[PDB]
């Protein structure tokens, strides 16, 4: 059986619990903490890549009020976010378990953007999910992960500053 953990739970649950945030800027932020994942039962010889994609984990717009997150009142249908592939794909299931995979490269923005990058709606809550997509055999194959752990609103600059501490501590 495929197993997907994540890698470093321990701090993703210390950000979880005071509501983490993501910056987006117009050229493209790399994200702290990073996804990392353990796997586990994939074919050593079989061939994958690895998706990372964003989840609006509810349809409102939030904002920073008396020092508390609050979502607005007026949902709007949020369209599924573009896909990020690891850089190493493809691989062999053995390259992808050796060591945990990790989405160090990706970048959040606000802008529509050339390539890479993955635009976000700043202020909405997202969930990150990947995809393990089995290539070039005959038999096509997607199992999907989610982490909750690693839930976060996208902000064009940190509301809590005990983020932005655990940030800078932890970095
Ligand atoms: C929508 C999308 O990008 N999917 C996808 C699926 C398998 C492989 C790749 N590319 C690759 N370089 O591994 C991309």
């Amino acid at each position: 059986e495929l197993r997907v953990g994540l890698e470093e739970s321990e701090l993703w649950l210390r950000f979880k619990e005071l509501t983490n945030e993501m910056i987006v800027t117009k050229n493209g932020r790399r994200m702290f903490p990073v996804l990392k994942v353990n796997v586990s039962g994939l074919d050593p010889n079989a061939m994958y890549s690895f998706l990372l994609d964003f989840v609006a984990a509810d349809n409102h717009r939030w904002k920073y009020v008396n020092g508390e997150w609050v979502p607005g009142g007026k949902p709007e249908p949020q369209a599924p976010s573009c896909v990020y592939i690891h850089p190493d794909s493809p691989n062999f299931g053995a390259h992808w378990m050796k060591a945990p995979v990790s989405f160090s490269k990706v970048k959040l923005t606000n802008k529509l953007n050339g390539g890479g990058q993955i635009m976000l709606n700043s202020l909405h809550k997202y969930e990150p999910r990947i995809h393990i997509v089995r290539v070039g055999g005959p038999q096509r194959m997607i199992t999907s992960h989610c982490f909750p752990e690693t839930q976060f609103i996208a902000v064009t600059a940190y509301q809590n500053e005990e983020i932005t501490a655990l940030k800078i501590k932890y970095n």
